[PDB]
């Protein structure tokens, strides 16, 4: 058969861009969403007119007995994986003297945890073709100050950890893993964050490339690292944000 | 006088910067979650110095713990100065091994610990108009050690936290950094099955000729704390022999 | 003015440089090769490209000196009347220990490894802009960021490099230029004889690099292309490494 | 009695370095290019701390300059305990108009130098047990700053000059190392156009809610000197009141 790629929280946004390309290329796709059940469906039956196959799953990464599930679904179906795209992401935005454990717990286990979890479960698909690629998505706060960002922050900076000890653990099993950092992008993710408009005003106003990072930037640099043409990069996050983050004022 | 706090100092590194703030003139607070007959000597050594000690049994993996030890900070000094997060545990594995206990029980008590203790902390700090905290951390949080894939991700959680701290504690004019050690001789490295590896590593390929010691970690806690550092912030200050800059 | 795109690779005879020109010219890119002495090495490495349907300009210009990169662009614009994509390969160097280090050691290796990279930018850029932008990508190593032995004429002056990669992503962005680096770990080339420990670095990187084999000329010219393409234009003054995670390791 | 050198110690950040040495108790040596008088009046603001000051003119861009300052200190005190290369000097202007010229200048005064004082400090220092170099670095290294392109590039040879030295004069028991600052209200700041920008960013954007001053340099350049600082090598310490960690 053909190769089958995984993508996290694929319903929309970036998940969903990075489903549509790798579908474009010839993938079986899985989709994956925690409660927007009908943008899935709606993804999956646009990626189906490509030609590919595609099975939804509804699996809230944060908890591994449903990575688990998932996995055993893809296994049943596809019976392969070569391609696993770590995206899915939630979080608490608030200041860090109000936020209480549950906060931390939520926002750590869907956004770091997750990787660990569902890359243990992807190794194991992809070693019965011979390797593969995981990439996962990350932003500037994982290395930086974002205002409120506090959870999502501390578990990206977990999860590009997380990145290389997965990168030299999983290279006697040809898997490549790598992770895509990107800054602000006009998503319905940016509706969590009560300042908004100054995010977009700073991307629009401050990045050098005159212009926002769009959700095709990610999904270009995710496509090149799947692509057999970045093997030799390895546990890198590489940063796509037109340049923002060198500047200080 | 001032009080300090340094988690998990019934040894190792915490037992030393607790001496070392001690000799300063601190007043201390220890603590540890099993190691009793530790954690007391190391309270009586202290009050040779000349300053009071309170000793706090609690794991700081659990946040009910950490407010619990904060209450009796309160309670008996009733104000904090300088939190040193030094505490840590971990399960030492290959990945494909790693179960989600194995990651909760490390987190919870390397980097969950942070944000709980540095909310308390700011709680007694803002009470005499600021303080210092800093992290204690490791050369995996950014490089690769082997089996220390869940210690590394917390300490890159902790790493992380301590920039977000620092920003946001300004404010209160609290200073937050952390210090990275490479490996130490301390009881922390039985817990890995290449311990002799880790050692000899660092004695043959560590430039400066030497393996870094306790005193190397609590000399740049000392000086982070010290008022003369006060615009180093949310910053990991490297101490290891310069090892890290190698590429073989 | 040229219908197809055209390329610059300095230091383009041999090596990363040729490879990345033979590259460029399998995508249909018209090509300029560059090189200080090995006329011969260019002439063929020139011959080869043209059996690809391009054209081929070949230029001898030592680019320690900025008076002789002038010329040269002079020569693309004159001949090709456009540029689109320069990048900055060549280099040279002084391998032996700190203390041993001179005045003319420093010149030599910093005049041909970074300063060249400004004044091929601005020439460069000056051919840009007349097709409205452009990609520079320059090559590193892992000596800029961390000790190699005998290495450090060259690594201090690809630390100077990666920082000029910086400055020149943010000034040239008006000008719609996109500016980036590539680092490679070690690579078996005619470049690991300067090395008076080139066993000890091969040894190295057969051993501890675990992707389980050693970088090749490919993996850093897959780099090249993709920093090139379109597909990477957001991606502005980053070093992307390529070496097989040899550089997170610690023991 | 140790001595130590300063470079550029006429005015600015190292003239404070040399103060704050002769203070504890440093022989110093002062070192200017141009501003004599500058230098002559630090020499006796210094002399009065009850130490013995060496004023040496030199164009530290000029490794035969730098070579004869060198011996000139061997023969006045005979040893070199710490070495602060803070001289520097730049042409800001934006990349399309810089010229070779500029390129030359710059590099030779603020990164060829630590190469040859470095060389030379070596030869003196291991006659005598070793000693500290540190250099003075800026965020313009690793980021952007506006009109800094030949500074910047410079400043980023620098650091890993830094690492290279921390590295080779490990055997002869010198420990290198780097400060590099945010912006801080001296003369060099007047060479900037945008100096007020740099200035309302400073105080408007810095989490610690002031700007940096030259006694914070100061402050890390003396831990990073003091023996407290032995086991950090190749690292440089960045003191900007945490401003570089934002975004915006
Ligand atoms: N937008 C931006 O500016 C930037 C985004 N990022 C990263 O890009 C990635 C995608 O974000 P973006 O596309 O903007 O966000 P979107 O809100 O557009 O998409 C988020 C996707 O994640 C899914 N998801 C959320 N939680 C879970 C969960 N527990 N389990 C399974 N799926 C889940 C959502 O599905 P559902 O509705 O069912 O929850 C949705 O499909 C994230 O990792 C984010 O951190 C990085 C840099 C900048
Ligand atoms: N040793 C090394 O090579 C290096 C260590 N580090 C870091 O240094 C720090 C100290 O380690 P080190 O001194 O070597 O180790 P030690 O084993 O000597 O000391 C660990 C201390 O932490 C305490 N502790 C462990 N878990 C908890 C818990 N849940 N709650 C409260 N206290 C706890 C221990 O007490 P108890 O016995 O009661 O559990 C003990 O007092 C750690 O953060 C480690 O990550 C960093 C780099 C290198
Ligand atoms: N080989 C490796 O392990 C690695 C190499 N790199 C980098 O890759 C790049 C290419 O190296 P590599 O292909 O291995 O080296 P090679 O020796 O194979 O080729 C070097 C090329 O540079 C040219 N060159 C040297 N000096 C000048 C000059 N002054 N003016 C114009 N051309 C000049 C040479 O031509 P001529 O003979 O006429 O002088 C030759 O064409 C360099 O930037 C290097 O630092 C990075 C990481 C690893
Ligand atoms: N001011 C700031 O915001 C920051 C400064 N820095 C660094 O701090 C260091 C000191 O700068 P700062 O104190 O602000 O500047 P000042 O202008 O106050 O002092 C500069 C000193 O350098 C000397 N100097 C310049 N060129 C030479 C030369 N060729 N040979 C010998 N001495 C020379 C000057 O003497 P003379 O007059 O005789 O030339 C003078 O004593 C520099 O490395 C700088 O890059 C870093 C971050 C921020
Ligand atoms: O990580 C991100 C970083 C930025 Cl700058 C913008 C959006 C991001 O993505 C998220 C942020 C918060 C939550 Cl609750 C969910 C998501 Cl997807
Ligand atoms: O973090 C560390 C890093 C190193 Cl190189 C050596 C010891 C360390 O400390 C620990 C490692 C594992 C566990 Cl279980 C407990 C501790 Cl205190
Ligand atoms: O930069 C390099 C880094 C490595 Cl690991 C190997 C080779 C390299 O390339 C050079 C090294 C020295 C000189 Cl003189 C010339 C060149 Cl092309
Ligand atoms: O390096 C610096 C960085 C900053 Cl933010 C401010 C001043 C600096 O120092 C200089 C900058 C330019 C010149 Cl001509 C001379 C010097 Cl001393």
């Amino acid at each position: 058969q053909n190769k089958c790629a995984l993508v996290t929280g694929s319903s929309r946004g970036v998940g969903k861009a990075a489903a549509i390309r790798l579908a474009e290329n010839g993938y079986n796709i899985v989709i994956n969403y925690a409660r927007s059940k009908k943008a899935a469906l709606e993804t999956a039956e646009e990626i189906e007119k490509l030609g590919v196959k595609v099975l939804v799953v509804k699996a809230n990464v944060g908890q591994p007995a449903k990575i688990k599930e998932m996995f055993q679904q893809i296994d049943e179906t596809f019976g392969r994986l070569d391609v696993f795209v770590n995206n899915a992401a939630s979080g608490v935005l608030r200041p860090v003297m109000e936020l209480e454990e549950t906060h931390w717990d939520w926002t750590m286990n869907i956004n770091a945890k997750a990787l660990l979890f569902c890359a243990q479960e992807a190794a194991k698909l992809m070693e019965k073709n011979g390797g593969g690629h995981i990439v996962s998505i990350s932003s500037l706060g994982s290395i930086r100050y974002l205002e409120n960002y506090t959870t999502v922050g501390v578990s990206k900076a977990a999860l590009e950890a997380l990145t290389r000890y997965l990168a030299v653990e999983l290279s006697p099993k040809q898997i490549i893993v790598n992770a895509v950092s990107g800054g602000a992008i006009d998503t319905d993710a940016l509706k969590h964050f009560p300042n908004r408009e100054d995010l977009l005003e700073d991307a629009r106003q401050n990045t050098p490339a005159g212009r926002m990072v769009e959700i095709k930037d990610m999904v270009d640099t995710v496509e090149f690292l799947v692509s057999s043409k970045a093997d030799m990069i390895r546990g890198q996050t590489i940063i796509v944000d037109g340049g923002r983050s060198l500047l200080v004022l």
